[PDB]
């Protein structure tokens, strides 16, 4: 009930108006997710990202409540920090830390990452996934667009609008929520998928870092899914150009047999991650992609 939803949100949020706590707002996005602004927390100095949503015109308010509750109880260095929330009438405000280095998408479409840089990003993403999976949370929409970067090269996962919480019982999901091009075959070829769908998506993200886009980006999403389900593990355009350990890492992330596919815990031990360069090695790419917008 819209009424119950407001009472639930009322219990979650901090009290009052945020217009006092933040100052130099600046409107960025304005999609259907609500209006996003950059602003400054006046008491800590921290620059933040604030999403304002008019509730009565928000579709699935339960997903928003789920998102806040999951973020609040699953804080981690590799996840964009959820800071606070406020409700002013039917206006809901969600405050997140702001990362000034844009997203991984900007980097893969505007620059050329070397293997040491790719290994670093893959490691940081796997750290977030091991943490989430160990806490029974499946992100379900892993893709470069959901990987935000700090100017210092910090790598953090965001957008928990489609996550799932599982248990011993209800250990598998079946709802199709992810972005087509990054979806694991089992999301389609069957029902009941588990945490490893995020590992598959990470593998597609690695392909993005190598080739600039996920396989089949050129195709209608509807056709991509059929291809993903019928072609299975994607073929690289120039596999010979990659080191043997990077090819092995990709093979483990993109295996068709879910049981065979690596888990986050297993992949954090992979030798490909050991060639990772310091995260600050990403700063030049981030700066280049920020300028080339």
């Amino acid at each position: 009930s819209d009424e119950e939803i407001l009472e639930k949100l009322r219990s979650i949020v901090s009290v009052g108006d945020p217009k006092k706590k933040y100052t130099r707002f600046e409107k960025i996005g304005q999609g259907a997710s609500g209006t996003v602004y950059t602003a400054m927390d006046v008491a800590t100095g921290q620059e933040v990202a604030i999403r304002q949503m008019n509730l009565q015109q928000q579709p699935k308010k339960e997903l928003i409540i789920n998102e806040i509750l999951v973020m609040r109880e699953n804080k981690n260095p590799n996840i964009v920090n959820y800071l606070d929330s406020y409700l002013v009438g039917d206006e809901l405000w969600v405050v997140m830390e702001y990362l000034a280095g844009g997203s991984l998408t900007d980097v893969v479409t505007e620059t050329c990452m070397d293997e040491g840089q790719i290994a670093a990003v893959c490691r940081e993403c796997l750290q977030a996934l091991e943490f989430l999976h160990s806490n029974q949370v499946i992100h379900r929409d892993i893709k470069s667009d959901n990987i935000l970067l700090g100017m210092d090269g910090s790598v953090k996962l965001t957008d928990f609008g489609f996550c799932a919480q599982i248990t011993p019982e209800q250990s598998k999901r079946s709802e199709m929520v992810g972005t087509p091009y990054w979806m694991a075959p089992e999301v389609v070829t069957r029902k009941a998928y588990g945490p490893k769908v995020d590992i598959w998506s990470l593998g597609i993200m690695a392909i993005e870092m190598i080739e600039g886009e996920p396989p089949y980006l050129n195709e209608n999403p509807l056709r991509a899914l059929y291809l993903i389900a019928t072609n299975g593990t994607p073929e690289l355009q120039n596999p010979e150009k990659l080191s043997a350990i990077f090819r092995d890492f990709l093979n483990r992330c993109l295996d068709m047999d879910v049981e065979k596919r690596g888990s986050a815990k297993e992949l954090l031990q992979h030798q490909f991650l050991k060639i990772a360069k310091p995260l600050s090695s990403l700063t030049p790419l981030i700066a280049a992609a920020k300028e080339a917008t």
